[PDB]
């Protein structure tokens, strides 16, 4: 669903750019919009505590990935679909796919490489959306995430 897709897109790549910057983007956002600043807002909540919650773990994952260039950043997507396809599939673990996804990016903008920030965000939203599209149609897409965790 492209609907899905491209709301999924402005939410995680707004919450992968501002956890670079350390600077939030202004409230306006596109199609849907105020279901999408929700969800940002839970995200936000959610996904820092998550970060802090799996700190060890999301370190030494980031040292595996030896992440150097942009060339290292677009061979992600093959592990990233190996650890997130196996297993369940709820909120919990869209939001440590995600969370991580912000624990990379600040990495980036470390190591000169912010402009490959866009491109990790749209690589996370095309896996989540294309291999979980069903079960996030049926907890109503972003409506879902945001009621879970009220
Ligand atoms: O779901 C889980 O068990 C799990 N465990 C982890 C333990 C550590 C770090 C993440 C995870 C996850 C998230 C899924 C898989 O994420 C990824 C894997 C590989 C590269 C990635 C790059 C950007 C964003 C997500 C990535």
């Amino acid at each position: 669903s492209m609907d899905l897709y491209r709301q999924s897109l402005e939410i995680i790549s707004r919450y992968l750019r501002e956890q670079a910057t350390g600077a939030k983007d202004t409230k306006p956002m596109g199609r849907s919009g105020a279901t999408s600043r929700k969800a940002l807002e839970t995200l936000r909540r959610v996904g820092d505590g998550v970060q802090r919650n799996h700190e060890t773990a999301f370190q030494g994952m980031l040292r595996k990935l030896d992440i150097k260039n942009e060339d290292d950043v677009k061979s992600l997507s093959r592990v990233m679909i190996h650890v997130f396809s196996d297993g369940v599939t709820n909120w919990g673990r869209i939001v440590t796919l995600i969370s991580f996804g912000a624990f990379v990016a600040k990495h980036l903008k470390t190591i000169n490489q912010e402009s490959c920030i866009e491109p990790l965000a749209e690589s996370i939203t095309d896996v989540l959306v294309r291999t979980k599209r069903d079960w996030l149609v049926k907890q109503r897409g972003w409506d879902g995430f945001v009621e879970f965790f009220h």
